[PDB]
């Protein structure tokens, strides 16, 4: 039916976008997951547990991505002054610059794929799928 | 902006749905990927190359899923009568029954998450995102 098709189309869109984003972000030496980590830390330091849960990936996956971004000088592991074991992933000046370039790549791709939709159509879809998102997040966790 | 948010929301919806589908399909002894393989073969035999490309996963990932479904008796590797090396993955009677149960689980979840949307709203979203899908598939491959 139509409700199943909306979800299946959302899934197909995600896979195709993922493939293309990995390709375009590649020029910035980033994978889609690496970019997501930068996106998440761009507005404030995040725990590695948050990153794994928010993006539904394994802890080893986050560990690999963070280690990579750290070596690239895009993020740093900040430790509490009294308990060094408490770690937060913080974006660096260079990380923010790279994240910004990544946003432009994302922006350009988004404009291309939604090209057949008018501004009003875009708005109509956005407001309605935001409801779907609220519901699935309430259900899934 | 709005166009970037539509794509980012589509991604967040996909991840949350993936998490929940893996949980609910678990009672059928299937992972989301296993179910997708059944979905793909439900309407006709598919090559392993097609499965990996269509769902954007690695060949080893498809190999593992097919081996599992084969052991579960849900699919079989059919070989050409003159060139046994040419392989197609075909769904079995039992596979179709399991796939059908999987569809009902998907249907129920889809109805829950799109619950705030009227039938007309559902239709409006579906027709518009179908355009987005057409475009990203043209771009990505
Ligand atoms: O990706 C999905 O969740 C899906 C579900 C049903 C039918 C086709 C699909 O791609
Ligand atoms: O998942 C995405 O592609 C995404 C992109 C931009 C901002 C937040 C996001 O989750």
């Amino acid at each position: 039916e139509n409700r199943i098709q909306i979800m299946s189309t959302i899934a197909k869109i995600y896979r195709a976008m993922s493939r293309e984003l990995n390709r375009r972000l590649g020029e910035l030496n980033l994978s889609y997951l690496d970019f997501l980590v930068l996106r998440a830390t761009s507005d404030g330091p995040k725990t590695m547990a948050y990153l794994a849960n928010r993006y539904f990936v394994t802890q080893s996956a986050i560990t690999a991505s963070v280690d990579k971004l750290e070596e690239m000088g895009l993020v740093v592991r900040v430790r509490d002054r009294e308990d060094r074991r408490k770690i937060l992933i913080e974006i660096t000046e260079k990380g923010l610059e790279t994240f910004n370039k990544g946003i432009e790549i994302y922006k350009k791709l988004a404009n291309e794929v939604t090209g057949d939709l008018s501004e009003d159509e875009v708005i109509l879809v956005l407001d309605k799928i935001s409801k779907i998102l609220k519901r699935i997040e309430e259900i899934s966790q």
